[PDB]
């Protein structure tokens, strides 16, 4: 199922799990949040084990960041990461409308199966690529275009996400806000 354009008109301890299609930017997102530095050379498939400290709404939170591999090859073992999750970051890439279509097709059924009633933040990654010339040209040859914010929002509504946010690990735009939202969701 490929995306069709234009159809949308004391410290508290919490476990966060990030999921989404391969290469949609999960690990870079965790790294930029944790280390404040975009990895421009080497990126591990999954980020090192990591507990981040974050203050949100006057509450001090420790966020364990559980990275997962997006590729189908890892489907059998990925559910090992789901028990006792407090919040899910469910990602797609704005430069890949097909990764958005995998939200309802793959990720939402998987997460809702293993993490029933755990809040989901839908996250559009790689926001910097929305108007990027190479991205537009590459997607145009497939009759597609970068994900529009309204398409992300519609999808977040469709899957009953706690919220929808866009970010760019590369530019840092909106990264802090993603994790602040996840923290708010994990707290309530
Ligand atoms: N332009 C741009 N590229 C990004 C951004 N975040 C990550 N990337 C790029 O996207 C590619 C994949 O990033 P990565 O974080 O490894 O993706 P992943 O979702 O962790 N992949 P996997 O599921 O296989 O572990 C890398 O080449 C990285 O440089 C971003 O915000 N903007
Ligand atoms: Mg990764």
């Amino acid at each position: 199922h490929h995306h069709s354009s234009g159809l949308v008109p004391a410290a508290i301890r919490k476990k966060l799990v990030i999921v989404g299609d391969g290469a949609c930017g999960k690990t870079c997102l965790l790294i930029v949040f944790s280390k404040d530095q975009f990895p421009e050379v080497y990126v591990p498939t999954v980020f090192e084990n990591y507990i981040a400290d974050i203050e949100v709404d006057g509450k001090q939170v420790e966020l364990a960041l559980w990275d997962t591999a997006g590729q189908e090859d890892y489907d059998r073992l990925r559910p090992l990461s789901y028990p006792d999750t407090d919040v899910i970051l469910m990602c797609f890439s704005i430069d890949s409308p097909d990764s958005l279509e995998n939200i309802p097709e793959k990720w939402t059924p998987e997460v809702k199966h293993f993490c029933p009633n755990v809040p989901i933040i839908l996250v559009g990654n790689k926001k910097d690529l929305r108007q990027d010339e190479h991205t537009r040209r590459e997607l145009a040859k497939m009759k597609q275009e970068p994900v529009r914010s309204e398409e992300g929002r519609d999808m977040a509504n469709r899957i009953s996400a706690f919220g929808y946010l866009e970010c760019s690990a590369k530019t840092k735009e909106g990264v802090r806000e993603v994790f602040e939202m996840a923290t708010r969701a994990g707290l309530q």
